[PDB]
Parts: structure tokens; C-alpha cells; sequence
């Protein structure tokens, strides 16, 4: 289980869960200002997606949970999931945003869709914030995954008995993500003072992730995508996986 | 200053700082459906606001900023303080908010005004999850200066000079709050375990007060108060303050 493993296996189990890096999808070989910067960014988050989804069940304690509470806990937290992925990918680029490989960005390349270059600035700041805290890879999974656990957890629907089973459990395996980021820095030599200040200084940055999460999401509202399959039945059918192919 | 003082001066500071609780102007001798829910709230979050500048100004370091500065933080995070303290003072009445002491509302009379009611059980469920963990006043206080000192330092305009002095001193202050935080779970017997556990639990549930501060937020842009002295104006008026009163 999930509360059974120790720190390092934490670690490697994160690690190995990772998603691919994915790549816009334009014809490299023509004009830029043909391509819908909307569109890129709107396709790219859809292929991305699915792999959120292969990622989700690999974190351990995840696949625990219902159907319903998974399904919960993405619909809360997907755009803060690609958020944190794109600012620790842009960490080394600086005034840039690495969306994929073929798609890093400027500032001045936001402002083709009023509203962007508001949250495209807090995006900068957030992966400047990083690069100046020297964020390692293994301390990015850990918060990846407490946004997963967490985003949601305080406005499930019920407390049947069911549910409360289900939030302790969420609970006990956040503690078990800490216990890990704990770990991770008196490993890497920090004094017990400097530990705790770190993990602060890190889980106060998920406040800023969420506020830009927030605003994406005001935006996306606002296009009005009349009639469509709802976001939690489509994450329904790629978390209510069959097993005929194991 | 600020950076000098130990845990529990921190914490004395922070106690004494401590605004009053107010009440809800109402004539409680005439009916309750003549009163407009949002004309009770909107006064209350008037009035308070006047005195959460003169806390703000007794947060250890926050009047070492500039009135730019100071601006910018509470003008981020006032909507979040209003919430923190609002679950706070609702954790001993399971199923309400105490938004003053002659206003203490149920679930059912959220709906006067479509909207709140989703905001509503959002407040309650974060009052319930403080009452969960036993939320001590002395870790509040910490808690709600936190949010001032964090909710905006991610989105100030520039990186001049000033703004680079201005920032390593808020994340100072922050690093001396967390100091703080650790030393009264210790001095209440938790072990170093459970002291970090306690740490990321309190701090994560940070996220979910600004998740909450912006569908409010939501909510209060889109009634279009027509030209009125911008937020920013009103809050300079009472942080740039004369001195002839001393
Ligand atoms: C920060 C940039 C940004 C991104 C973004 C994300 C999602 C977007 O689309 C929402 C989905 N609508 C389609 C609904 C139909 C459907 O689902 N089907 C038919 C299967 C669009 C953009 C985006 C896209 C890809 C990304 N990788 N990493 C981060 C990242 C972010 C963005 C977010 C909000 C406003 C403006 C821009
Ligand atoms: C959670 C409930 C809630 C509250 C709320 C807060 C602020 C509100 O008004 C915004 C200000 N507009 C006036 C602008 C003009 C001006 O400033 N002048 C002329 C000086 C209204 C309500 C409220 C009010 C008082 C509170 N105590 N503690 C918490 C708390 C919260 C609420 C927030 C958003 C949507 C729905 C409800």
C-alpha cells in the first residue's frame, strides 16, 4: 500500500510515474501567424490530458480512492497539473514558457488573446521563483502530486461513511508527501531549520498556482463551449478503464 | 525589527494585534426579510476593512514596506483575511457562519442571493476542517499573516532594485512565521514528525481560502459597480497616513 512505503520508494514511485513531454502540433514548415495560439494551447492541454490520466493512477494511494472521488480530484485540479508541469519546464528559459519544445514563448507573444498575458505573467514569476529556489526534479513531483490530493479534498459533495474513509486516506498519504519533501532536503544537507522553511516556502507557491488555475479557468468559462460531453464524463471514461487489455 | 524577534514575541505581536469583532448593523427589533444579505455583508466587509489596515500595520515588518507595496499585498489578500477570520470565528458553531455575532447563518440562508451558497458550504467545510484539526489562536494569528504577507508577493509589477529588497524581506518575515509556527507545535509537546505534518496541513489549507477568495472575487466584479474610487485609491487613503493624531 501506499502508507506502507518509505520515503525513497516515494521518490522512485513519482519518478517513474512522469508523463511525457509532448509537442505542439503545427506545420513546422509554415507561417506562424496562420496557427490560433488558442488552438495550440487548447489541443495540446487535450492530448496532455490523457496522459494526466495515466500519471494520476500511478501515484500511489490514488487508484485507492472511487471512481467518483478520482474523477473529483482531476476535474479540481487539472489546469493546476499542467500549470506547475509548464513553470518547472520553463525554469532554465528564462522570460520564456516552454508549452513543448516547438512552442516556447515570450511575453509579447501572449498578448494575441486578450486575457493570456495577465496569467502568462504570473506563470514567469512562478518559474523565476523556482529557478531562484533551485527546485530539484524529485521535490516537482512530490508537489505535483500533494495538487492531485489536495485541490479537491476540502469540497467533496457528502460525508456518507464512505467519504470519510476517503479523506483520511487522502489525508494520510498527503502526510506521506510531506514525511518524502522532508527527507529529500536533510538528504540533501539542509538543517532541520532550513527543512521546514523550505517546505513553507514550496507549499506556499501551490496559493499561487491555484489563484492562476482560478483565472485560466474565468477564461475558459467565458467561451461559452455550448452542449459538450461535461468534463467529469469524459474524465469518467478515461478513469472507468476496462482491464481487457492487461 | 522584525527579523530580531524570537517565537514568542512573534506570537505576543500577533495576539496584540488582533482586530475587534464586529457586528452587523440591523434594526433587531424590525422583520429579517426586509434586509438585503449582500447590503449586511458589503457594510460589515466596509467597516472591517478599516480596521484590518490598522492590524496590517502591527504585522511584524509589513510597515518596513513601501505604501506601493503595502497596497499591493492587502489589496491581493483582503478577501482571504475576511475568510480566515470568518472560519475562524464560525469553528465552534458546526453548520454556520458567524460573520458577526448577532449573524449566524445556516446553509439554507445562503441562497438569498445566487451565488454564495457554493461559496457557503466552501467556508464551511474549511470551519469544519479547522475544528478537525483542533486550530489553536496562537497558529491563526500566524496563519492569517501568512496570507497577507503571500497572497501578492508573486505579483509585483517590477524587479528594480527596491522590489528585489522589498521581496527578500517578505520571504524573511514568512521564514520567521514558519520559525514560529514550528516552535508552538513543539512547545505543545507534537514530535519533529508531526510537526512538519501539521505544517503542510495548515499551509495547504491556504489554498483553498484563495480558491474561495476568488469566486468571490467572481462574484463581486461581475455586479459592475459603476465608477467608484478604485480599491487601490481607498487603501492608499488609509495606509498613507499623517502623523498629527501622534
Ligand atoms: C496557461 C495556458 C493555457 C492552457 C490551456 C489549457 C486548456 C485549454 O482548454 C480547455 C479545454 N476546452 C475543450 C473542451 C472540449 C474537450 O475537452 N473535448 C472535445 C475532448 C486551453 C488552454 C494550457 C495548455 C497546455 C498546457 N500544457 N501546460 C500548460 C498548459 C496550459 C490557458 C488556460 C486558460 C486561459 C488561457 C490559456
Ligand atoms: C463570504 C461572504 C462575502 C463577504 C463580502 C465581502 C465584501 C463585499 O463587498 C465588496 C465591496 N464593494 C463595495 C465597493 C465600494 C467601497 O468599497 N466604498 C464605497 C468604500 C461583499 C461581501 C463577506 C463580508 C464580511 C465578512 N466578514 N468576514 C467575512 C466576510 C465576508 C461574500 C463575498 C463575495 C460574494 C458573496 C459573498
Amino acid at each position: 500500500l501506499a502508507l506502507s512505503l518509505t520515503a525513497d520508494q516515494m521518490v522512485s514511485a513519482l519518478l517513474d510515474a512522469e508523463p511525457p513531454i509532448l509537442y505542439s502540433e503545427y506545420d513546422p514548415t509554415r507561417p506562424f501567424s496562420e496557427a490560433s495560439m488558442m488552438g495550440l494551447l487548447t489541443n495540446l492541454a487535450d492530448r496532455e490530458l490523457v496522459h494526466m490520466i495515466n500519471w494520476a493512477k500511478r501515484v500511489p494511494g490514488f487508484v485507492d480512492l472511487t471512481l467518483h472521488d478520482q474523477v473529483h480530484l482531476l476535474e479540481s485540479a487539472w489546469l493546476e497539473i499542467l500549470m506547475i508541469g509548464l513553470v518547472w519546464r520553463s525554469m532554465e528559459h528564462p522570460g520564456k514558457l516552454l508549452f513543448a519544445p516547438n512552442l516556447l514563448l515570450d511575453r509579447n507573444q501572449g498578448k494575441s488573446v486578450e486575457g493570456m498575458v495577465e496569467i502568462f505573467d504570473m506563470l514567469l514569476a512562478t518559474s523565476s521563483r523556482f529557478r531562484m529556489m533551485n527546485l530539484q526534479g524529485e521535490e516537482f513531483v512530490c508537489l505535483k502530486s500533494i495538487i492531485l490530493l489536495n485541490s479537491g479534498v476540502y469540497t467533496f459533495l457528502s460525508s456518507t461513511l464512505k467519504s470519510l474513509e476517503e479523506k483520511d486516506h487522502i489525508h494520510r498519504v498527503l502526510d506521506k508527501i510531506t514525511d518524502t519533501l522532508i527527507h529529500l532536503m536533510a538528504k540533501a544537507g539542509l538543517t532541520l531549520q532550513q527543512q521546514h522553511q523550505r517546505l513553507a516556502q514550496l507549499l506556499l507557491i501551490l496559493s499561487h498556482i491555484r489563484h492562476m488555475s482560478n483565472k485560466g479557468m474565468e477564461h475558459l468559462y467565458s467561451m461559452k463551449c455550448k452542449n459538450v460531453v461535461p468534463l467529469s464524463d469524459l474524465l469518467l471514461e478515461m478513469l472507468d478503464a476496462h482491464r481487457l487489455h492487461a
